[PDB]
């Protein structure tokens, strides 16, 4: 028992950690067979990151202007030998196909959903933590403009899936990247302008899935007989910066498994927010949102006890 | 910026963890050079878990008892060829070395102290993240039946510093294990007995180092000009479940470059520990107290604000 925030094994992407170099400019990128990924802000002068023009930046470049070096595992320098841009991504082809590429699928996540993260700086891992898609796309990270190329994956039999590279920092402790399609999670363009975020919101169904592993490690103090019915609730969420919910087969066997209703579940969430009344739940004194009900799923299988 | 939970990257140590079996009962070893090291109740009956003889035990297994396999990178079946007790621990000897030994020593850390943790089951890891040592020396962790084996880690400078082998469960969400010399964190025995625990406390300067951690992070409205003494506020913490206050070159360091006194922050312990009254810090409603100095010290390193 015991529910804390949960990372997939960093190793099958520190193989794939490299450090880009272009001008005055450094940070991370991801070597996958003869590709190597960084964000294209590499290409940027510091005296023109209000208003880059990447079209005419990548132009400007030679093949030569771009340093590549493996530091960790068995090192190597990197010969580029073609360059161009892959949306707000660079993409480099190296002459030399990384041979620790784990098998590995592209994906793009969805706001409320999980990854991890591999932080990174100058070409070296630095650390490992996770994080969750926020419903304005952004997320809520650790990072310094030398963290830029950082990843963030999910693994599942494995086979590494990457989601993520990091781009920038929008405001105090808030961040975020771009698939390797090269789109920007959010409505956010990489230049040094103020941008404005839409409104977060508490993902409900991560809620709810936080509370069945609270009851599952036998903290139910705020389960009452109360209900409240999800068309009522999603009408109140639309007004309390919550997600409007909507069930799933996995929420469904937790319920089975604890006893406590969906409908429970939701009248808690509204009675919480409210305020916890100088209780905790789970250690924490406010709602917490970024455990999916699949992270929950894999940190629980205890039985529900008296 | 941001500050989150962060942990070292699992790579050298994925390399290191095989399964053990003994019996029935299979766990998670850890491999270094020509040694298996796993906790001694895998030779321990499921009849006997509340009063094992572990000499007995010992004396009655042979080492082809022992088997021991790597299922993940290059995949291996090895000989055990000695094996003997390490206090909690059973050290085997295999017959082959293992080729991606890291560099590494071993350390017995001390309360408010934190570590990685990379959480394996039949062998595999499978999940990482970082605890802190409690007050009365258990862990706050994640972990389930299966999972005793399971390896904690610090980094420092491409060495790793082995520190944790989970032993086991005490309470819902409460865990412990054994540092590498076989002596078990804390006032407890590896059997399966109901064990009292000591009262925890809140690690004052850890909750100090997070307080300059939010200041750095443009967190300020807590800061009074309100001051409490050392030898004040250690008074009051004694009546209040907060460790003593022993200040140290790192706090200092965050106090000159914050310009925040200890006694500042002191002063505002006391008062949140009455009530946050509404008001987060860094998205908390309560007292944070698992990050060290050390650890908020590698995540700030900008100027501090206004
Ligand atoms: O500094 C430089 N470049 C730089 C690159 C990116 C950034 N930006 C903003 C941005 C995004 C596209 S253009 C400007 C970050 O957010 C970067 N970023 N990304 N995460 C960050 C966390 C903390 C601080 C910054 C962070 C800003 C600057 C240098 C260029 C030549 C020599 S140095
Ligand atoms: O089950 C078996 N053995 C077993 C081993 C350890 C455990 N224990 C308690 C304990 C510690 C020393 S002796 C008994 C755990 O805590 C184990 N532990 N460690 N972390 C845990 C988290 C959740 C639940 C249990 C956890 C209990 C049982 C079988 C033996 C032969 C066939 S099966």
């Amino acid at each position: 028992s015991g529910l804390v925030k949960m990372s997939a094994p960093s190793g099958a992407v520190e193989n794939c950690i490299v450090q880009v170099t272009c001008g005055s400019m450094t940070l991370n990128g991801l070597w996958l067979d003869n590709t190597v990924w960084c964000p294209r802000h590499i290409m940027c002068p510091a005296d023109q990151l209000t208003d880059p023009n990447y079209d005419a930046l990548l132009i400007s470049k030679t093949n030569h202007s771009f340093i590549v070096q493996k530091h960790i595992g068995a090192q190597a320098n990197l010969r580029v030998v073609a360059h161009s841009m892959v949306g707000v991504l660079l993409k480099l082809t190296v002459d030399v196909a990384n041979p620790s590429t784990p098998a590995y699928t592209f994906s793009t996540v969805k706001p409320g959903a999980s990854f991890s993260v591999l932080a990174c700086y100058n070409g070296k891992p630095t650390g490992v933590f996770t994080v969750n898609l926020r419903h304005n796309s952004t997320i809520k990270g650790s990072f310094l403009c030398g963290s830029c190329g950082s990843v963030g994956y999910t693994e599942n039999g494995g086979v590494i899936n990457f989601v993520y590279m990091h781009q920038m920092e929008l405001s105090n402790g808030t961040h975020t990247g771009s698939s390797f399609d090269g789109v920007m999670y959010g409505a956010f363009e990489d230049k040094q302008t103020h941008q404005l975020q839409l409104t977060d919101k508490y993902c409900t169904i991560n809620v709810v899935a936080w509370l069945y592993a609270a009851v599952l490690n036998g903290c139910k103090w705020f389960v009452k007989p109360t209900r409240v019915g999800i068309v009522t609730y999603n009408e109140w969420a639309l007004s309390n910066q919550f997600t409007e919910f909507v069930g799933t087969q996995s929420i469904d066997m937790l319920a089975h498994r604890t006893g406590v209703s969906v409908e429970q579940m939701l009248a808690a969430i509204q009675s919480l927010h409210a305020g916890f009344q100088g209780k905790t739940i789970l250690g924490q004194s406010t709602l917490e949102d970024e455990f999916t009900p699949d992270d929950v799923n894999m940190q629980v299988m205890g039985v529900v006890m008296q």
